[PDB]
Protein backbone atom coordinates (compact mmCIF):
# COMPACT_ATOMS: atom_id res chain seq x y z
CA UNK A 1 0.00 0.00 0.00
CA UNK A 2 3.31 1.98 0.19
CA UNK A 3 3.19 2.15 -3.77
CA UNK A 4 6.90 2.48 -3.92
CA UNK A 5 7.63 3.36 -7.86
CA UNK A 6 11.36 2.17 -7.56
CA UNK A 7 13.03 0.11 -9.84
CA UNK A 8 15.42 -2.11 -7.21
CA UNK A 9 15.90 -0.61 -3.89
CA UNK A 10 12.34 -0.39 -2.05
CA UNK A 11 11.11 -3.83 -3.85
CA UNK A 12 10.29 -5.22 -0.20
CA UNK A 13 10.36 -3.72 2.97
CA UNK A 14 10.09 -5.06 6.51
CA UNK A 15 8.69 -2.83 9.03
CA UNK A 16 9.37 -3.51 12.63
CA UNK A 17 7.72 -1.30 15.51
CA UNK A 18 11.30 -2.07 17.54
CA UNK A 19 14.47 -4.51 16.31
CA UNK A 20 18.01 -5.02 18.07
CA UNK A 21 19.80 -3.59 14.66
CA UNK A 22 18.42 -3.66 11.04
CA UNK A 23 21.71 -4.15 10.01
CA UNK A 24 22.51 -7.35 11.94
CA UNK A 25 18.63 -8.72 10.94
CA UNK A 26 19.91 -7.65 6.96
CA UNK A 27 22.87 -10.33 7.80
CA UNK A 28 21.78 -12.63 9.42
CA UNK A 29 18.31 -13.17 6.94
CA UNK A 30 18.07 -14.37 3.18
CA UNK A 31 16.52 -11.28 1.84
CA UNK A 32 16.48 -10.34 -1.96
CA UNK A 33 18.42 -7.74 -3.43
CA UNK A 34 16.67 -4.47 -2.48
CA UNK A 35 15.27 -5.30 0.22
CA UNK A 36 14.21 -2.39 2.64
CA UNK A 37 14.71 -3.35 7.01
CA UNK A 38 13.32 -0.53 8.41
CA UNK A 39 12.17 -0.04 12.41
CA UNK A 40 11.01 2.83 14.47
CA UNK A 41 13.15 2.18 17.42
CA UNK A 42 16.82 -0.37 17.54
CA UNK A 43 17.61 -1.55 21.31
CA UNK A 44 20.98 -2.58 20.00
CA UNK A 45 21.21 -0.28 16.94
CA UNK A 46 25.24 0.57 16.13
CA UNK A 47 27.88 1.78 14.17
CA UNK A 48 31.59 0.61 13.64
CA UNK A 49 33.57 -1.46 16.47
CA UNK A 50 30.08 -2.32 18.30
CA UNK A 51 29.71 1.39 19.28
CA UNK A 52 26.42 2.27 20.41
CA UNK A 53 23.70 4.20 17.98
CA UNK A 54 21.29 5.77 19.67
CA UNK A 55 17.96 5.11 18.12
CA UNK A 56 14.90 6.32 19.25
CA UNK A 57 11.93 7.11 17.63
CA UNK A 58 11.39 9.54 15.35
CA UNK A 59 14.22 9.28 13.79
CA UNK A 60 14.68 6.83 10.24
CA UNK A 61 16.65 4.18 10.89
CA UNK A 62 17.02 1.69 7.87
CA UNK A 63 19.18 -1.12 6.23
CA UNK A 64 19.62 -2.31 2.89
CA UNK A 65 20.08 -5.39 0.85
CA UNK A 66 22.64 -5.03 -1.93
CA UNK A 67 24.19 -7.82 -4.36
CA UNK A 68 26.39 -5.15 -6.70
CA UNK A 69 27.97 -7.01 -9.78
CA UNK A 70 30.94 -4.51 -10.10
CA UNK A 71 34.48 -5.13 -9.63
CA UNK A 72 35.83 -6.10 -6.10
CA UNK A 73 38.21 -2.64 -5.92
CA UNK A 74 34.47 -0.46 -6.46
CA UNK A 75 32.74 -2.14 -3.21
CA UNK A 76 34.26 0.25 -1.20
CA UNK A 77 32.65 2.47 -2.17
CA UNK A 78 28.94 1.73 -0.84
CA UNK A 79 29.15 3.97 2.08
CA UNK A 80 29.57 7.03 0.17
CA UNK A 81 26.05 5.98 -2.02
CA UNK A 82 24.19 6.36 1.36
CA UNK A 83 26.13 9.68 2.40
CA UNK A 84 25.59 11.07 -0.72
CA UNK A 85 21.38 10.04 -0.86
CA UNK A 86 21.47 11.72 2.71
CA UNK A 87 22.36 14.27 1.14
CA UNK A 88 20.33 14.69 -1.89
CA UNK A 89 17.60 14.14 0.86
CA UNK A 90 18.18 17.01 3.10
CA UNK A 91 18.60 19.34 0.43
CA UNK A 92 14.72 18.87 -0.59
CA UNK A 93 13.78 19.37 2.51
CA UNK A 94 15.75 22.60 2.13
CA UNK A 95 18.57 21.53 4.34
CA UNK A 96 22.55 21.76 3.84
CA UNK A 97 23.96 18.84 5.00
CA UNK A 98 28.01 18.26 4.46
CA UNK A 99 29.79 14.99 3.98
CA UNK A 100 32.88 13.65 6.81
CA UNK A 101 34.79 11.17 5.22
CA UNK A 102 33.63 8.86 4.84
CA UNK A 103 30.38 7.70 6.56
CA UNK A 104 28.68 10.97 8.26
CA UNK A 105 26.47 13.63 7.21
CA UNK A 106 26.67 17.44 9.20
CA UNK A 107 24.86 20.21 9.24
CA UNK A 108 26.62 23.24 10.35
CA UNK A 109 29.20 20.92 11.61
CA UNK A 110 27.00 18.85 13.98
CA UNK A 111 26.11 15.03 13.14
CA UNK A 112 23.11 14.34 11.73
CA UNK A 113 23.38 10.96 10.30
CA UNK A 114 25.51 8.27 9.84
CA UNK A 115 26.47 5.41 7.48
CA UNK A 116 27.27 1.95 8.45
CA UNK A 117 28.14 -0.86 5.67
CA UNK A 118 29.00 -4.41 6.78
CA UNK A 119 29.08 -7.79 4.31
CA UNK A 120 28.08 -11.38 4.76
CA UNK A 121 29.19 -13.44 1.90
CA UNK A 122 28.47 -11.77 -1.23
CA UNK A 123 25.69 -10.07 0.27
CA UNK A 124 26.70 -5.99 1.11
CA UNK A 125 24.02 -4.48 4.08
CA UNK A 126 23.78 -0.58 3.63
CA UNK A 127 22.58 0.92 7.19
CA UNK A 128 21.68 4.73 7.54
CA UNK A 129 20.91 6.72 10.54
CA UNK A 130 19.03 9.65 10.07
CA UNK A 131 18.02 11.98 12.94
CA UNK A 132 14.49 13.17 12.07
CA UNK A 133 12.26 13.73 15.03
CA UNK A 134 13.92 11.87 17.50
CA UNK A 135 16.27 13.49 20.78
CA UNK A 136 19.64 13.17 19.66
CA UNK A 137 22.95 13.23 21.45
CA UNK A 138 24.75 16.40 22.40
CA UNK A 139 26.52 17.80 19.45
CA UNK A 140 24.35 16.38 17.05
CA UNK A 141 21.41 17.50 15.01
CA UNK A 142 17.85 16.18 13.13
CA UNK A 143 16.19 17.67 10.88
CA UNK A 144 13.36 19.27 13.28
CA UNK A 145 16.33 20.67 15.18
CA UNK A 146 17.37 22.09 11.65
CA UNK A 147 13.76 22.94 10.55
CA UNK A 148 12.27 24.12 13.53
CA UNK A 149 8.97 22.14 12.92
CA UNK A 150 8.18 18.21 13.24
CA UNK A 151 8.91 16.40 9.58
CA UNK A 152 6.83 13.47 8.18
CA UNK A 153 8.75 10.74 8.25
CA UNK A 154 7.64 8.27 5.58
CA UNK A 155 7.94 11.66 3.88
CA UNK A 156 11.79 11.44 3.93
CA UNK A 157 11.93 7.42 3.71
CA UNK A 158 10.14 7.83 0.48
CA UNK A 159 12.84 10.82 -0.84
CA UNK A 160 15.65 8.86 0.94
CA UNK A 161 15.07 5.32 -1.29
CA UNK A 162 14.34 7.17 -4.25
CA UNK A 163 17.65 9.31 -4.06
CA UNK A 164 19.25 5.89 -3.36
CA UNK A 165 17.74 3.40 -6.16
CA UNK A 166 18.67 6.49 -8.67
CA UNK A 167 21.74 6.32 -7.40
CA UNK A 168 22.39 2.77 -6.63
CA UNK A 169 21.23 1.82 -10.48
CA UNK A 170 23.69 4.40 -11.85
CA UNK A 171 26.56 3.08 -9.56
CA UNK A 172 25.47 -0.30 -11.37
CA UNK A 173 26.99 1.01 -14.84
CA UNK A 174 29.17 3.57 -13.95
CA UNK A 175 31.13 3.16 -10.35
CA UNK A 176 33.29 6.05 -10.87
CA UNK A 177 30.55 8.71 -10.49
CA UNK A 178 29.63 8.62 -7.08
CA UNK A 179 33.65 9.65 -6.08
CA UNK A 180 32.84 13.38 -7.97
CA UNK A 181 29.76 13.90 -6.02
CA UNK A 182 30.87 12.69 -2.91
CA UNK A 183 34.20 15.14 -3.16
CA UNK A 184 31.19 18.74 -4.43
CA UNK A 185 29.73 17.79 -1.25
CA UNK A 186 32.37 16.98 1.49
CA UNK A 187 33.93 19.05 3.59
CA UNK A 188 37.42 19.94 2.73
CA UNK A 189 40.30 22.35 3.15
CA UNK A 190 40.41 21.99 6.65
CA UNK A 191 42.91 20.82 9.21
CA UNK A 192 42.13 16.97 10.75
CA UNK A 193 43.30 14.62 13.18
CA UNK A 194 43.83 10.33 12.25
CA UNK A 195 44.32 8.68 16.01
CA UNK A 196 45.51 5.51 16.71
CA UNK A 197 48.86 3.86 16.62
CA UNK A 198 51.05 6.75 15.21
CA UNK A 199 48.31 9.13 14.73
CA UNK A 200 48.43 12.27 12.87
CA UNK A 201 47.59 15.55 11.96
CA UNK A 202 47.40 17.38 8.53
CA UNK A 203 45.02 19.26 5.78
CA UNK A 204 42.25 16.78 4.23
CA UNK A 205 42.82 17.88 0.62
CA UNK A 206 40.58 15.56 -1.20
CA UNK A 207 39.85 11.43 -1.68
CA UNK A 208 41.53 9.30 -4.48
CA UNK A 209 39.96 7.35 -7.13
CA UNK A 210 39.74 4.66 -4.15
CA UNK A 211 37.99 6.82 -1.85
CA UNK A 212 41.01 7.09 0.03
CA UNK A 213 41.31 10.47 2.00
CA UNK A 214 44.27 12.96 1.34
CA UNK A 215 46.24 14.19 3.48
CA UNK A 216 48.58 16.47 3.84
CA UNK A 217 50.79 16.62 6.64
CA UNK A 218 52.65 19.45 7.80
CA UNK A 219 56.33 18.09 6.55
CA UNK A 220 54.83 17.94 2.84
CA UNK A 221 54.02 14.25 3.44
CA UNK A 222 50.80 12.95 1.65
CA UNK A 223 49.00 10.05 3.53
CA UNK A 224 46.72 8.20 1.97
CA UNK A 225 43.77 6.72 4.11
CA UNK A 226 41.47 3.29 4.65
CA UNK A 227 38.94 4.66 7.05
CA UNK A 228 38.32 0.99 8.76
CA UNK A 229 38.83 1.69 12.56
CA UNK A 230 40.56 5.19 12.47
CA UNK A 231 39.27 8.10 14.06
CA UNK A 232 38.93 11.53 12.26
CA UNK A 233 38.05 14.83 13.78
CA UNK A 234 38.00 18.33 12.57
CA UNK A 235 40.51 20.47 14.80
CA UNK B 1 9.13 4.57 9.62
CA UNK B 2 5.19 3.68 10.26
CA UNK B 3 5.09 4.31 13.80
CA UNK B 4 2.43 1.88 14.39
CA UNK B 5 1.18 1.66 18.08
CA UNK B 6 -0.61 -1.65 17.80
CA UNK B 7 0.01 -4.39 20.49
CA UNK B 8 0.20 -7.60 18.20
CA UNK B 9 -1.07 -6.84 14.93
CA UNK B 10 1.21 -4.88 12.99
CA UNK B 11 3.99 -5.69 15.23
CA UNK B 12 5.81 -6.17 11.96
CA UNK B 13 4.69 -5.45 8.33
CA UNK B 14 6.65 -7.06 4.77
CA UNK B 15 5.34 -4.76 2.06
CA UNK B 16 5.81 -5.72 -1.49
CA UNK B 17 5.80 -3.63 -4.74
CA UNK B 18 4.20 -6.79 -6.48
CA UNK B 19 3.06 -10.42 -4.80
CA UNK B 20 1.52 -13.44 -6.05
CA UNK B 21 -0.30 -14.07 -2.80
CA UNK B 22 -0.05 -12.68 0.40
CA UNK B 23 -2.49 -15.55 1.81
CA UNK B 24 0.25 -18.07 -0.19
CA UNK B 25 3.25 -16.12 1.17
CA UNK B 26 1.65 -15.82 4.88
CA UNK B 27 0.40 -19.28 4.64
CA UNK B 28 4.44 -20.39 3.40
CA UNK B 29 7.01 -18.32 5.10
CA UNK B 30 8.46 -18.55 9.06
CA UNK B 31 6.33 -15.46 10.62
CA UNK B 32 6.13 -14.05 13.89
CA UNK B 33 2.41 -13.64 14.82
CA UNK B 34 0.79 -10.25 14.51
CA UNK B 35 2.72 -10.14 10.71
CA UNK B 36 1.12 -8.28 8.00
CA UNK B 37 2.34 -9.13 4.28
CA UNK B 38 1.06 -5.98 2.27
CA UNK B 39 1.13 -5.90 -1.56
CA UNK B 40 0.16 -2.73 -4.10
CA UNK B 41 -0.82 -5.38 -6.43
CA UNK B 42 -1.19 -9.52 -6.55
CA UNK B 43 -0.50 -11.46 -9.84
CA UNK B 44 -2.47 -14.43 -8.27
CA UNK B 45 -4.95 -13.48 -5.98
CA UNK B 46 -8.05 -15.85 -4.91
CA UNK B 47 -10.45 -16.34 -2.74
CA UNK B 48 -12.04 -19.76 -1.60
CA UNK B 49 -11.64 -22.82 -4.23
CA UNK B 50 -8.79 -21.00 -6.07
CA UNK B 51 -11.29 -18.26 -7.30
CA UNK B 52 -9.67 -15.80 -8.65
CA UNK B 53 -9.56 -12.23 -7.03
CA UNK B 54 -8.70 -9.62 -9.32
CA UNK B 55 -6.02 -7.52 -6.86
CA UNK B 56 -4.85 -3.96 -9.07
CA UNK B 57 -3.38 -0.98 -7.79
CA UNK B 58 -4.88 0.78 -6.00
CA UNK B 59 -6.88 -1.40 -3.49
CA UNK B 60 -5.91 -3.17 0.02
CA UNK B 61 -4.81 -6.41 -0.17
CA UNK B 62 -2.93 -7.97 3.06
CA UNK B 63 -2.79 -10.96 5.07
CA UNK B 64 -2.18 -11.40 8.50
CA UNK B 65 -0.34 -14.38 10.91
CA UNK B 66 -2.39 -15.36 13.90
CA UNK B 67 -1.63 -17.97 16.84
CA UNK B 68 -4.53 -17.23 18.77
CA UNK B 69 -4.68 -19.14 21.97
CA UNK B 70 -8.34 -19.95 22.10
CA UNK B 71 -10.07 -23.04 22.46
CA UNK B 72 -10.44 -25.03 18.88
CA UNK B 73 -14.26 -24.50 18.79
CA UNK B 74 -13.54 -20.59 18.42
CA UNK B 75 -11.27 -20.32 15.41
CA UNK B 76 -14.21 -20.93 13.13
CA UNK B 77 -14.64 -17.38 14.14
CA UNK B 78 -11.77 -15.31 13.20
CA UNK B 79 -13.29 -14.71 9.68
CA UNK B 80 -15.53 -12.08 11.79
CA UNK B 81 -12.74 -10.07 13.15
CA UNK B 82 -11.89 -9.49 9.17
CA UNK B 83 -15.35 -8.30 8.32
CA UNK B 84 -16.02 -6.28 11.25
CA UNK B 85 -12.55 -4.71 11.50
CA UNK B 86 -13.35 -3.61 7.11
CA UNK B 87 -16.95 -2.35 8.25
CA UNK B 88 -15.33 -0.70 11.58
CA UNK B 89 -12.91 1.08 8.71
CA UNK B 90 -15.78 1.92 6.11
CA UNK B 91 -17.59 3.82 9.26
CA UNK B 92 -14.63 6.01 10.26
CA UNK B 93 -14.20 7.09 6.24
CA UNK B 94 -18.25 7.76 6.46
CA UNK B 95 -18.77 4.71 3.86
CA UNK B 96 -22.16 2.05 5.02
CA UNK B 97 -20.45 -0.99 4.89
CA UNK B 98 -22.84 -4.13 5.56
CA UNK B 99 -21.47 -7.86 6.59
CA UNK B 100 -22.52 -10.48 4.02
CA UNK B 101 -22.65 -13.40 6.00
CA UNK B 102 -19.78 -14.41 6.99
CA UNK B 103 -16.93 -13.23 4.92
CA UNK B 104 -17.85 -10.35 2.42
CA UNK B 105 -18.63 -6.67 3.10
CA UNK B 106 -20.92 -4.51 0.93
CA UNK B 107 -22.17 -1.10 0.37
CA UNK B 108 -25.56 -0.82 -1.54
CA UNK B 109 -25.66 -4.39 -2.21
CA UNK B 110 -22.35 -4.30 -4.40
CA UNK B 111 -19.21 -5.88 -2.82
CA UNK B 112 -16.73 -3.75 -1.36
CA UNK B 113 -14.44 -6.16 0.66
CA UNK B 114 -13.70 -10.22 1.05
CA UNK B 115 -11.85 -11.93 3.78
CA UNK B 116 -10.33 -15.17 3.77
CA UNK B 117 -8.98 -17.10 7.03
CA UNK B 118 -6.43 -20.16 6.02
CA UNK B 119 -5.28 -22.34 8.77
CA UNK B 120 -2.78 -25.20 9.85
CA UNK B 121 -1.97 -26.34 13.35
CA UNK B 122 -0.38 -22.85 15.61
CA UNK B 123 -1.54 -20.76 12.34
CA UNK B 124 -4.09 -18.72 10.71
CA UNK B 125 -3.87 -16.27 8.35
CA UNK B 126 -6.61 -13.89 8.12
CA UNK B 127 -6.74 -12.41 4.47
CA UNK B 128 -8.37 -9.17 3.70
CA UNK B 129 -8.93 -7.63 0.11
CA UNK B 130 -10.75 -4.23 0.29
CA UNK B 131 -11.53 -1.93 -3.10
CA UNK B 132 -10.02 1.15 -2.50
CA UNK B 133 -8.74 3.43 -5.42
CA UNK B 134 -8.62 0.73 -7.92
CA UNK B 135 -10.64 -0.56 -10.34
CA UNK B 136 -13.64 -3.40 -9.49
CA UNK B 137 -15.07 -6.21 -11.55
CA UNK B 138 -18.83 -5.73 -12.15
CA UNK B 139 -20.63 -6.38 -8.79
CA UNK B 140 -18.07 -4.78 -6.93
CA UNK B 141 -17.52 -1.53 -5.88
CA UNK B 142 -14.94 0.59 -4.40
CA UNK B 143 -13.93 3.23 -1.67
CA UNK B 144 -13.41 6.23 -4.14
CA UNK B 145 -17.04 4.93 -6.09
CA UNK B 146 -18.91 5.20 -3.09
CA UNK B 147 -16.79 8.62 -2.21
CA UNK B 148 -16.28 10.11 -5.44
CA UNK B 149 -12.56 11.13 -4.80
CA UNK B 150 -9.73 8.61 -4.04
CA UNK B 151 -8.71 8.01 -0.53
CA UNK B 152 -5.40 7.86 1.33
CA UNK B 153 -4.37 3.80 0.75
CA UNK B 154 -1.89 4.60 3.98
CA UNK B 155 -4.87 6.13 6.00
CA UNK B 156 -7.02 3.25 5.41
CA UNK B 157 -4.47 0.62 6.00
CA UNK B 158 -3.57 2.50 9.49
CA UNK B 159 -7.24 2.76 10.29
CA UNK B 160 -7.75 -1.16 9.44
CA UNK B 161 -4.70 -2.45 11.50
CA UNK B 162 -5.56 -0.43 14.45
CA UNK B 163 -9.49 -1.88 14.13
CA UNK B 164 -8.23 -5.60 13.94
CA UNK B 165 -5.68 -5.01 16.44
CA UNK B 166 -8.28 -4.04 18.73
CA UNK B 167 -10.75 -6.69 17.77
CA UNK B 168 -8.30 -9.49 18.30
CA UNK B 169 -6.67 -8.45 21.63
CA UNK B 170 -10.28 -8.70 23.07
CA UNK B 171 -11.21 -12.11 21.02
CA UNK B 172 -8.68 -13.67 23.03
CA UNK B 173 -10.08 -12.51 26.29
CA UNK B 174 -13.51 -12.99 24.87
CA UNK B 175 -14.12 -15.46 22.00
CA UNK B 176 -18.26 -14.61 21.94
CA UNK B 177 -18.58 -10.86 22.05
CA UNK B 178 -17.13 -10.87 17.96
CA UNK B 179 -20.45 -12.58 17.67
CA UNK B 180 -22.72 -9.22 18.86
CA UNK B 181 -20.79 -6.84 16.66
CA UNK B 182 -21.41 -9.11 13.21
CA UNK B 183 -24.72 -9.15 14.41
CA UNK B 184 -25.07 -5.59 14.77
CA UNK B 185 -23.77 -4.82 11.31
CA UNK B 186 -24.96 -7.74 8.90
CA UNK B 187 -27.56 -7.99 6.41
CA UNK B 188 -30.63 -9.80 7.87
CA UNK B 189 -34.49 -10.33 7.77
CA UNK B 190 -33.77 -10.63 3.81
CA UNK B 191 -34.74 -13.76 1.80
CA UNK B 192 -31.41 -15.46 0.91
CA UNK B 193 -30.62 -18.23 -1.16
CA UNK B 194 -27.99 -20.90 0.20
CA UNK B 195 -25.59 -23.01 -2.88
CA UNK B 196 -24.14 -25.97 -2.17
CA UNK B 197 -24.73 -29.69 -2.24
CA UNK B 198 -28.01 -28.66 -3.04
CA UNK B 199 -29.83 -25.55 -2.68
CA UNK B 200 -32.74 -23.77 -0.37
CA UNK B 201 -34.02 -20.14 0.11
CA UNK B 202 -35.57 -18.54 2.99
CA UNK B 203 -35.03 -16.00 5.58
CA UNK B 204 -31.90 -14.93 7.09
CA UNK B 205 -33.25 -14.08 10.81
CA UNK B 206 -29.47 -14.14 12.79
CA UNK B 207 -26.26 -15.74 13.57
CA UNK B 208 -26.33 -18.52 16.46
CA UNK B 209 -23.27 -18.64 19.32
CA UNK B 210 -21.73 -20.25 16.79
CA UNK B 211 -21.76 -18.11 14.12
CA UNK B 212 -23.71 -20.18 11.96
CA UNK B 213 -26.15 -18.19 10.08
CA UNK B 214 -30.03 -19.22 10.72
CA UNK B 215 -32.16 -19.37 7.87
CA UNK B 216 -36.08 -19.87 7.81
CA UNK B 217 -37.88 -21.62 5.44
CA UNK B 218 -41.25 -20.94 3.96
CA UNK B 219 -42.27 -24.16 5.28
CA UNK B 220 -41.02 -22.91 9.20
CA UNK B 221 -37.82 -25.37 9.01
CA UNK B 222 -35.03 -24.02 10.44
CA UNK B 223 -32.01 -24.74 9.08
CA UNK B 224 -28.45 -23.58 10.81
CA UNK B 225 -25.42 -23.20 7.56
CA UNK B 226 -21.71 -23.55 8.41
CA UNK B 227 -20.76 -21.15 5.35
CA UNK B 228 -17.87 -24.08 4.31
CA UNK B 229 -17.68 -24.16 0.41
CA UNK B 230 -21.48 -22.98 -0.05
CA UNK B 231 -22.43 -19.98 -1.66
CA UNK B 232 -25.28 -17.18 -0.35
CA UNK B 233 -27.53 -15.02 -2.52
CA UNK B 234 -29.63 -12.46 -2.02
CA UNK B 235 -33.00 -12.70 -3.71
N1 LIG C 1 21.55 9.34 16.94
C1 LIG C 1 22.82 9.74 16.81
N2 LIG C 1 23.08 10.93 16.10
C2 LIG C 1 24.38 11.35 15.95
N3 LIG C 1 25.50 10.74 16.44
C3 LIG C 1 25.22 9.57 17.13
C4 LIG C 1 23.93 9.02 17.36
N4 LIG C 1 24.02 7.84 18.09
C5 LIG C 1 25.31 7.69 18.30
N5 LIG C 1 26.11 8.70 17.74
C6 LIG C 1 27.60 8.88 17.76
O1 LIG C 1 28.02 8.21 16.59
C7 LIG C 1 29.01 7.17 16.84
C8 LIG C 1 28.51 6.02 15.99
O2 LIG C 1 29.41 4.97 15.52
P1 LIG C 1 30.52 5.15 14.38
O3 LIG C 1 31.88 4.85 14.87
O4 LIG C 1 30.17 4.20 13.31
O5 LIG C 1 30.45 6.71 13.90
P2 LIG C 1 31.66 7.56 13.26
O6 LIG C 1 31.19 8.95 13.09
O7 LIG C 1 32.13 7.03 11.94
O8 LIG C 1 32.85 7.51 14.40
P3 LIG C 1 33.09 8.60 15.62
O9 LIG C 1 32.73 8.03 16.97
O10 LIG C 1 34.59 8.86 15.59
O11 LIG C 1 32.32 9.90 15.41
C9 LIG C 1 29.00 6.95 18.37
O12 LIG C 1 30.32 6.66 18.86
C10 LIG C 1 28.37 8.22 18.90
O13 LIG C 1 29.32 9.15 19.40
N1 LIG D 1 -11.60 -7.00 -6.43
C1 LIG D 1 -12.74 -7.70 -6.23
N2 LIG D 1 -13.81 -7.06 -5.59
C2 LIG D 1 -14.98 -7.76 -5.37
N3 LIG D 1 -15.23 -9.05 -5.72
C3 LIG D 1 -14.16 -9.66 -6.36
C4 LIG D 1 -12.90 -9.07 -6.64
N4 LIG D 1 -12.07 -9.97 -7.29
C5 LIG D 1 -12.80 -11.07 -7.38
N5 LIG D 1 -14.08 -10.97 -6.84
C6 LIG D 1 -15.20 -11.97 -6.74
O1 LIG D 1 -15.09 -12.55 -5.45
C7 LIG D 1 -15.06 -14.02 -5.48
C8 LIG D 1 -14.03 -14.41 -4.43
O2 LIG D 1 -13.92 -15.78 -3.91
P1 LIG D 1 -14.82 -16.40 -2.72
O3 LIG D 1 -15.55 -17.64 -3.10
O4 LIG D 1 -13.87 -16.70 -1.63
O5 LIG D 1 -15.87 -15.22 -2.32
P2 LIG D 1 -17.36 -15.46 -1.77
O6 LIG D 1 -18.04 -14.14 -1.74
O7 LIG D 1 -17.40 -16.09 -0.42
O8 LIG D 1 -18.04 -16.45 -2.91
P3 LIG D 1 -19.19 -16.02 -4.01
O9 LIG D 1 -18.64 -15.17 -5.12
O10 LIG D 1 -19.64 -17.36 -4.59
O11 LIG D 1 -20.36 -15.31 -3.36
C9 LIG D 1 -14.73 -14.38 -6.93
O12 LIG D 1 -15.35 -15.62 -7.30
C10 LIG D 1 -15.19 -13.15 -7.70
O13 LIG D 1 -16.50 -13.29 -8.26
O1 LIG E 1 27.69 6.80 12.94
C1 LIG E 1 27.81 6.15 11.86
O2 LIG E 1 28.47 6.58 10.90
C2 LIG E 1 27.10 4.82 11.79
C3 LIG E 1 25.69 4.65 12.23
C4 LIG E 1 24.86 3.72 11.40
C5 LIG E 1 23.45 3.66 11.95
C6 LIG E 1 22.44 2.77 11.24
S1 LIG E 1 20.83 2.82 12.02
C7 LIG E 1 20.29 1.62 10.78
C8 LIG E 1 21.43 0.56 10.87
N1 LIG E 1 21.23 -0.39 12.00
C9 LIG E 1 22.30 -0.31 12.86
O3 LIG E 1 22.43 -0.98 13.92
N2 LIG E 1 23.21 0.61 12.41
C10 LIG E 1 22.79 1.23 11.16
O1 LIG F 1 -14.02 -12.88 -1.59
C1 LIG F 1 -13.63 -13.29 -0.46
O2 LIG F 1 -14.42 -13.43 0.51
C2 LIG F 1 -12.16 -13.59 -0.33
C3 LIG F 1 -11.13 -12.70 -0.92
C4 LIG F 1 -9.87 -12.55 -0.12
C5 LIG F 1 -8.91 -11.61 -0.80
C6 LIG F 1 -7.59 -11.34 -0.10
S1 LIG F 1 -6.55 -10.19 -0.99
C7 LIG F 1 -5.33 -10.43 0.32
C8 LIG F 1 -5.26 -11.98 0.40
N1 LIG F 1 -4.39 -12.58 -0.64
C9 LIG F 1 -5.13 -13.43 -1.43
O3 LIG F 1 -4.70 -14.09 -2.40
N2 LIG F 1 -6.45 -13.46 -1.00
C10 LIG F 1 -6.66 -12.59 0.15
Amino acid sequence: MLGLKTSIIGRRVIYFQEITSTNEFAKTSYLEEGTVIVADKQTMGHGRLNRKWESPEGGLWLSIVLSPKVPQKDLPKIVFLGAVGVVETLKEFSIDGRIKWPNDVLVNYKKIAGVLVEGKGDKIVLGIGLNVNNKVPNGATSMKLELGSEVPLLSVFRSLITNLDRLYLNFLKNPMDILNLVRDNMILGVRVKILGDGSFEGIAEDIDDFGRLIIRLDSGEVKKVIYGDVSLRFL
